């Protein structure tokens, strides 16, 4: 509720949520500082379809196949989680995903962006805290399998920051 409180698996704290009201009519829901079930999502229900906001990070995630069909959720905040690869999922799952972030995840090479060339619509993307981010031209390394990328490492193409307001 108010005073943040760990050690409670995601369902648990999810229904502390929707005693709100129906989880369909939610729009912004951070589900940060709770506890997975062996990194599979046993709360989050498709219900969310409405939902835009989903903040997930030290959460103890590995696997994103639970993940529910989100057409309408844009923004994914995912950090301090145990993905090493297997980004396809989100591909189909959420094809409308432009903001998603990527940063201290346990991915250590470019190859795990690969099922990401689907997704045209990613315009900025974060991976911090990542062996790839050293591989040689890792910024290039990423711009090339990923063309419909515009952002990278909070700097553009042209090596500008993100803007702070009214941004998409």
């Amino acid at each position: 509720g108010s005073s943040g409180s760990s050690g409670m698996d995601m369902k648990r704290r999810i229904h502390l949520e929707l005693r709100n009201r129906t989880p369909a009519a939610v729009r912004e829901l951070v589900l940060d500082n709770c506890k997975s079930n062996d990194g599979k999502i046993e709360g989050l229900t498709a219900e969310f379809v409405n939902l835009e906001f989903l903040s997930l990070i030290n959460v103890g995630l590995i696997s994103v196949s639970n993940l529910p069909k989100l057409p309408k959720l844009k923004k994914l905040e995912l950090s301090e989680n145990r993905i090493f690869g297997g980004l396809d999922m989100l591909a189909e799952k959420l094809p409308n995903l432009t903001h998603l972030n990527l940063s201290g995840n346990k991915l250590k090479d470019i190859s795990t962006l690969e099922p990401l060339k689907k997704l045209e619509c990613l315009k900025s993307l974060d991976l911090f805290n990542c062996e790839v981010t050293n591989l040689n031209d890792y910024r290039e390394s990423v711009f090339k399998l990923l063309p419909q990328l515009t952002y990278l490492d909070g700097y553009d193409r042209e090596d500008q920051e993100a803007p702070d307001s009214d941004a998409e």
